[PDB]
């Protein structure tokens, strides 16, 4: 019973991930988000220790749930004749990167900073507990205003982290490395640090880089707004043409661009306050 443990209110957005509905606890007024997802659009399945058969996206949640703020935390799951419905976290208030890039613009280089730091963790996070979450992006990301703390959402084009080759990928084609587009192989790492790249432009720029296949392709980085030359180079590295060119995610944050990040409050004093 969904609808005696949470109260559902109004729907907050709807797409490839499904319809997800603000809600709240009763058990303790907590702001959670109700998410459906129709079980004919799931089209990757797979298995809780426990052997039942839930979506993907079910799965990888459950790996990486832990009280690391970083990443979204799933508190509870239930399955209908037609759909799964997954109670999430919902911090309040809060503004999705996206929208927070397109209200303002380029992200001053402090700021950036501070978000792509944060979202550095939450990526090692996931791979340390084995989940590579492959849609990277400013859509996916979520800042809790109060506390400075960005969340990675949305785990519905995931999959278990591996040493081997992708060769099927569902997520965002314009976050894609070149090596997907010509060739529909990647492998897991090193196509997450593309995507870190592209993300970290659209942050100090504004606006993705690339928009066609022959864009990514070719990798020639315009900026379009004035970046410092170790965020340039930190960019340019992260969009390497060869993934093991590519800095790992040790190289990323030991880059020199990466030092004095600040603290999540202070960016948020400072920048959301």
């Amino acid at each position: 019973p969904l609808e005696s443990q949470y109260q559902v209110g109004p729907l907050l957005g709807s797409g490839g991930f499904g319809s997800v509905y603000s809600g709240i606890r009763v058990s303790d007024n907590l702001p959670v988000a109700i998410k459906h997802v129709e079980k004919d659009r799931i089209s990757d399945w797979g298995e809780l220790p426990k052997g039942t058969r839930v979506p993907m996206e079910v799965v990888l949640l459950k790996k990486v749930s832990s009280g690391f703020s970083g990443v979204i935390r799933l508190l509870d799951w239930f399955e209908r004749p037609d759909s799964f419905v997954l109670i999430l976290e919902r911090p309040e208030p809060v503004q999705d990167l996206f929208d927070f890039i397109t209200e303002r613009g380029a992200l001053q280089e402090e700021l950036a900073r501070s978000f792509f730091w944060q979202v550095l963790e939450a990526v090692r996070h996931c791979h340390n507990c084995g989940v590579l979450h492959r849609d990277i992006k400013d859509e996916n990301i979520l800042i809790d205003l109060n506390r400075g703390e960005l969340k990675l959402i949305d785990f519905g084009s995931g999959a278990l982290l591996k040493d081997t080759v992708y060769t099927d990928f569902d997520g965002t084609r314009v976050y894609s490395p070149p090596e997907w587009i010509r060739y529909h192989r990647y492998h897991g790492r090193s196509a997450a640090v593309w995507s870190l790249g592209i993300l970290l432009y659209d942050m100090v720029c504004g606006d993705i880089p690339f928009e066609h296949d022959e864009e990514i392709i070719r990798g020639q980085v315009f900026f379009r707004q004035r970046v410092s030359s170790e965020c340039q180079h930190l960019i340019r590295w992260c969009l390497a043409l060869r993934p093991s060119d590519r800095p790992t995610f040790e190289e990323i944050q030991n880059h020199p661009w990466m030092q004095d990040v600040l603290l999540p409050q202070e960016t948020a004093e400072i920048h959301l306050h």
